[PDB]
């Protein structure tokens, strides 16, 4: 029995609208294959709730999907059961626009129209370019793209997977480019800064993941950034993030002794981008690491300007 | 379980498509502790617009309106009917053969006129309160809900009541009683089930109930009227069905039902020469008629034994 209560009217309509679509979707049988006309679609449903239903969604109210057959599939594609996926989003309200889902699971960017042009464009081949890799692949996995109308006023988002962990905790993170960049002192405040490329060099950061990885890395990133680039793209980032294993163990013991008044370990079925430190390392650690930002010098440039710095951040 | 919503006509889909989307998006909304006079003024109002998308059985464009929501859920459980059954009766299959019923034959989906809703709005606190001081026992018919579906621009209004007859039980005759010259058509007299009026029943000297039926109806029969006739109403008529046993000749014998889902049903008295009876009042969303009432009411008590 779903409330949609939140915070905010934008987010319930989207926690609504992820419902409804999700429902809706479950209604229309899984086709063999895709059609190009799939990759025009959406659908728009539009609310006038008079005296009705009004503890907390709005009485009126747009919800847009756009290719929802297109993005059905390419939930299939990574491994996301469409009820998981409705139930993330609609159990509890998103907590954050730079949106979670209650569980961590999923990340809700505000897009610009421009962005969701730049969906439109690039859909056809990033469809094909998840098939052939099976998934495999250090791009962010797109699973929705919304236009919401609440009080007449229009926003845009796109749901991708979190690349962070769920369930471990980040204490540390670098937003990557390989470019001629450093973390503001207005950044260096926040309790969990974003760093940036100056950062990452400036302070020896390594990451220690072991042979059989580093090398399963590499390659997924040279497929990926070589189809950024045929695509024309620029700007996208490596996110990093760091979980030191030993220092979580130690803020869980004080958050037992707190209320009373395994450690390392994650599923690679959902921390998807997550790798263990090599048996070597000088810390146990787990690292979180994926592309994001490819909707938004040059291409055939920053595709191999990017891709050496990656390279270099691995042992 | 993969509802597709296929119908006959795209109007039936829409149908289908509607009653699923308000009863789901009721299921989130609490059952209040009393209704409240806004909750008579509400609606619910969807429009879909759906390019490239979903159109296998449902138009891409369309609009669906539910009126005083929390009403009709209201009066659904008021008249014994869970919701998810409202549901699935019509949505699991199309609705058949305007005058239609779900596939299952338990709810009538009437097509009304734009008058008809506005005089259901203008009775509806009031027949709410009488289904209420009665306890859902009455002889009137069942409002479960009232739509109004956007297909092709053009607007039809709908009104799904529970079905008078019996929902298994053929049915082997039936007649239309009011009480002035009214009688069965030729051509009317022609088709397979023929639709007799009130000089067809005294002149076929049909009449065979417990004298407790016979008691209980009538004091039915009569609170019932007395409301149709405080509300200024008239010109409603009294169906009545006749389900012969023998003709009829695991399963369920011969002149076996459920009283819980066959809600007017009633067999005959041992006296009786073998049969089902299905009586309930209907057609009453129309504005002598203090009169109307008595003539009706009493032209009925000369019908049963
Ligand atoms: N099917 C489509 N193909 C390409 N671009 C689109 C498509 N739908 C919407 N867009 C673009 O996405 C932005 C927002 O579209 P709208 O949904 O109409 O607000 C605009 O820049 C549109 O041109
Ligand atoms: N897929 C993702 N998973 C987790 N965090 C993300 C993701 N994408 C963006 N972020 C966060 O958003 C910030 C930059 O993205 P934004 O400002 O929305 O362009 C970074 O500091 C990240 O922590
Ligand atoms: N086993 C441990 N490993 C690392 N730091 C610890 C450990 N136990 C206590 N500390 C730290 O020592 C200080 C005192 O912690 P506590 O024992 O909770 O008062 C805090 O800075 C703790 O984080
Ligand atoms: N509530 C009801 N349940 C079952 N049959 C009904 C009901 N109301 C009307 N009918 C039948 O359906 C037809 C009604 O259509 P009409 O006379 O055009 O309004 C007649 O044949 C009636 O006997």
């Amino acid at each position: 029995v779903k409330l949609f209560r939140a915070s905010e009217p934008i987010l319930s309509v989207l926690m609504w609208g992820v419902n409804h679509t999700i429902n809706e979707l479950s209604n229309v049988p899984v086709p063999v294959m895709l059609m190009p006309d799939d990759f025009k679609a959406y659908s728009k449903i539009k609310v006038d709730n008079h005296l009705f239903n009004k503890e907390n969604l709005p009485s009126r109210f747009k919800f847009k999907e756009y290719c929802p057959m297109v993005f059905r599939n390419l939930r299939e594609r990574f491994g996301i059961d469409d009820q998981d996926y409705q139930n993330s989003v609609t159990r509890s309200a998103p907590i954050n626009r730079f949106l979670t889902t209650y569980d961590r699971r999923f990340v809700i960017k505000t897009v610009s129209s421009e962005d969701v042009a730049e969906m439109h464009n690039i859909l056809k081949k990033y469809h094909q370019f998840i098939v052939e890799c099976h998934g495999n692949t250090l791009l962010p996995q797109f699973l929705g793209m919304y236009r919401l109308t609440v009080d007449g006023v229009e926003t845009y988002m796109v749901v991708t997977r979190n690349v962070l962990s769920h369930r471990l905790t980040v204490h540390r993170k670098y937003d990557l480019k390989g470019s001629t960049r450093e973390a503001s002192d207005k950044e260096k405040a926040k309790d969990l800064p974003t760093f940036k490329d100056n950062d990452f060099l400036n302070e020896g950061q390594k990451l220690h993941v072991g042979e059989e990885s580093k090398k399963n890395f590499l390659e997924k990133l040279k497929r990926d950034v070589e189809f950024l680039a045929q695509l024309k793209i620029m700007d996208y980032s490596l996110l990093v993030g760091i979980h030191d294993v030993d220092r979580a163990e130690q803020e869980e013991m004080e958050v037992e002794e707190r209320a009373e008044d395994g450690p390392g370990e994650f599923d690679p079925s959902v921390d998807v981008y997550a790798m263990k430190s090599h048996e070597s390392s000088p810390k146990k650690e787990v690292y979180f690491m994926a592309i994001i930002d490819i909707l938004t010098v040059n291409p055939e440039q920053y595709s191999k300007r990017f891709n050496e710095f990656m390279s270099n951040i691995l042992t």
